[PDB]
């Protein structure tokens, strides 16, 4: 792709803005944004953790207005935030008390905040923790799991390109390719981490490379993707669950003309 | 709206004051405290009580009155902190020793430390812990909610229009909305996160947006809103109560023809 | 008053200051400790006494006299541009052999650590304060100065509660902060860090300079030719062997750079 | 001396990965070094080799280019491949309390990452100047009490993998003029990974006179240390977890005499 | 006054390395301190020599100036940048000897708890400010501390004046940096307190530090000395019975320094 210059006037831009769910197992009807309650295997043979209990990552596929050397919408900006953090301060709803009398523990531990905007899919390189978990059925994962997994197989690239559908403990963007997204990620692992939420209307992320080009929307498609595991939620009983949130985005597009 | 030039010179008002904070004060001794927390068994059975709930702060404030092609106010320039940070050195107050002839354990905990500044009401989202919470009569919370209430639900919008009456923990800021607010806020979650709450007057935040527009006051009134949960104090007993402190607002406003 | 040129030429001073700490100093050994905490059996019987409240810091500087002979619509006052400023004894808290409480068995004492307040504000004019009470039913004792006629709404904000910060060993740091309304004439900072784990991070450097100056280009004016420094600085609490805990504090020290400037 | 930079043909790019040497104690456990044990004495102190760590290192050949021409290192990306997989709390793990779920890798981390024109030059340092190293890697020779602190007989290149281990070197801060690096050590026992990923941050690898490494017979030489924490298994037992480093450089075609 | 920089051997470098000084407690035991003990009464302390952690110093001799009789003017060497880090971080990975398990099976405690990580430069040793934690502490033989000790020793006692003018003696309890002098020094330094602290220590041979002051002026070195001084306590290391001793590790320099014409 030579990309040559950005059109103005009017009809120039377009916006983008919605919201992508998370995808924590949901192992009721009652447990939209949660995880089935975490079971540890007792050997890493005997690892084979059920659908429920496995966060994905989200995506959408937003069609963009139609344009056809050709025009493709580049992307430019993104605001975005993580919404209802302060769902977090409920620690009243059968809660483990954090001492005799006490409110019930917040959830806190584990996080992975993680979002993407991209003019196709997300590149995944797949890297598993234990190469000889089971993924059970319904789950897309590293097939042909070897030892050389728990560190680097090539073999494991695949394109986030189902919602609900790709393990987040499987999957990492790859950074061999992704030439077209740009991505942005943070792990903070530990039982006790607080989870740290901030809002505001007033942050913008440029999307922009080092040469001044946004990603290109191949077909007229933008692609968001999004991980947003808050931490672990403590019920009475001491079982554990993943609790996420969703996560707003707006994208401001320009067209801009290119030869390929 | 047509946005068009600055008047100079008459042209410039203030706004100061402080929001006192609605953390649920369940008795004539206990403003700035939410009740005790109690936790329910189930999810189906979680019942707060409403002086359990912390709830968002709002004071609409009017402005000199305009236009007896109109101007409006603008909100240029925020300074805020939160008033009464020292108060929470009070560690001698038939608090929870922390260990045998020690101090009592300081306020800590989940914290909210959330302000906004706009031209008309906050815009609301709503997003429940858990869908099957009872909110009680006087509170103004999501209604007809469905379990998607716990990730998003677009039926649950609402406008920041009474105090003391939207609980913090099932609404949020909603970001498809607010294009005449700046807003600004942190959680931070866990029993043991320390409060860390910085104090200046030598710090000013600017309101105008990417155009160079602040807040755009309609009917000449000012939207103030904040929430500052601090933490929670332990009692002797090992009850917890939510902590609360007001926040201090100084807004430095223009006047701005439009159309 | 219309603030007009700087001078330039015997037109700059130099004031260099430790505030001690006030933490309590319960007996003639404990100068920078306060008293061991007491827990009231009640919230409504809360009655610390004196000698367990730290307090806030002051210091009135005298500046070189100004407008010694009669001027006619003008004075010259002082004009603070710049500080530097850091905690003294820092390393102090790395003494862990001093009766303190062990870790664990065998091991080093517990560090001073847990809550903490580190402030400093320099003005021409003390520095004013609003009053906030953690419980308006605490009994604060004789020989502090404190919020009058508290009533429940001094929990979160009663503005009868206007104090200046005038007097050394008086005010104590649980009662007051900065008044936000007022102080227009003083720049401040301060940091509440709260919990009893809480590690003390504190750092120290002779090349980090703060600007006093506000978006005017104007510093704090020093009235009747006086500087006013105040501070906090309570690093945490010592544990004793017993487990009683004292808060610990350190001196201040403060750099300010003063040039006179004329006024209408 | 540095002449011109050639411009136009002028540059290339290297894109690769290093895998971790954590110790690796059976067919199944690459990643991992072996479970954590404690001698009694430092006197005692003799440690498997499948329980040490080890510094990565690749030796990249460039196009061959030859008063020479020189390749010169200007930008790194890198970052840390797999940071979702500590996320799998449900394999084997030590619950946190009853009925929860694995304790998370956590503890004393080091991610270290270096470019140069040349083998990273190392620097002997040991906790413990009395640890036996054991047969298969290289270590300090001739340690004595002062190799605690500082030991100038200590100097090696980093010049094989599976080879060194990590707590024995660091860089040596005395040399590696043709060489950036960068590290953290993070101590204590309950700390958390921090880890970040990002496709849009760049490091520049120029020196204040504008200059990179410069490559010596036309090789780039990528080390890399990202021991990420301990795995705490159902008994207790920890063992260091490692995972992969990315690297894409961007290299110049630089005139030299 | 400083007048111009002089250019064309006009610039030098000192690299070096400061060891540090925890007590070397015995033969075997470089860069750790004697194991803490407690005294009985808080009147009582008694810290013995080996337990206490001191600072590091370095005078290094620069290219000798003035060899000629000049009037009114001299050459001094001016000191403009640093380059410092810890040397030996990786250390702190040896869990696997001599110490107190984390948990059933679990390895070894790591070093951690209070650091003290501290480095200047200067044309001049560094100016000391004595405050202790408590006056009453018996300071021990072969260390120089705080002399005359009262009470207001504990806050700020303007007696204790002194120069960091030999290695192995002055205690890092005992002793910081005097804000009121050291006009021809630039230190820094930071105190991570608490028992459980983790350390944070990173390493790169790509920053700098500059040490000019806001006139555009270094350190400018009297008698062509430059003055290095350091501590890296880095946290304290729990043996197997649980007791506690310092851990410090040592500390690289490098210092570009020019020529300056002064009057
Ligand atoms: C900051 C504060 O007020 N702490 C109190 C709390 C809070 O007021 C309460 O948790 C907020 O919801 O209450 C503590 O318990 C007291 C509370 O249960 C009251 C209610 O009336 O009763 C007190 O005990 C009474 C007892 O019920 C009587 O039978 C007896 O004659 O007198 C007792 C003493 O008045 C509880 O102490 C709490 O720990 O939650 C006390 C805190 O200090
Ligand atoms: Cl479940
Ligand atoms: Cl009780
Ligand atoms: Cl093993
Ligand atoms: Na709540
Ligand atoms: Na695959
Ligand atoms: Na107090
Ligand atoms: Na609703
Ligand atoms: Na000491
Ligand atoms: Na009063
Ligand atoms: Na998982
Ligand atoms: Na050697
Ligand atoms: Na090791
Ligand atoms: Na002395």
């Amino acid at each position: 792709v030579e990309v040559l210059e950005v059109k103005t006037g009017v009809d120039s831009i377009t916006e983008v803005e919605c919201f992508l769910t998370p995808e924590m197992g949901d192992p009721d009807e009652h447990l939209r944004g949660f995880s089935k309650s975490i079971s540890i295997s007792d050997t890493f043979e005997s690892d084979s953790p059920n659908r429920d209990m496995l966060p994905c990552y989200s995506v959408a596929r937003i069609p963009l207005p139609n344009l056809n050397n050709i025009l493709m919408w580049e992307a430019v900006t993104l605001k975005t935030e993580v919404i209802g953090v302060t769902s977090l301060m409920n620690v009243h709803s059968n809660g483990q008390a954090t001492h005799d009398n006490g409110a019930g523990k917040p959830v806190q531990g584990t996080s992975f905040h993680f979002f993407s905007v991209g003019g196709e899919a997300l590149e995944l390189q797949g890297v598993l923790f234990n190469y000889r978990t089971k993924y059970p059925d319904g789950t897309i994962f590293p097939k042909n799991a070897t030892v050389q997994s728990q560190v680097m197989n090539t073999e494991h690239k695949a394109y986030l390109d189902k919602n609900k559908a790709y393990p987040v403990e499987c999957w990492v963007p790859d950074p061999t390719r992704n030439e077209n997204t740009r991505y942005f990620g943070t792990l903070t692992g530990g039982e006790n981490v607080p989870p740290v939420l901030h809002i505001t209307n007033t942050a913008t992320t440029v999307l922009l490379d080092e040469f001044g080009v946004g990603p290109l929307c191949k077909g007229d498609n933008l692609y968001l993707s999004a991980v947003d595991v808050c931490g672990m939620f403590t019920n009475r009983s001491g079982s554990q669950q993943w609790r996420g949130l969703s996560r707003y985005f707006k994208v401001q597009l320009r067209k801009r003309r290119v030869k390929n």
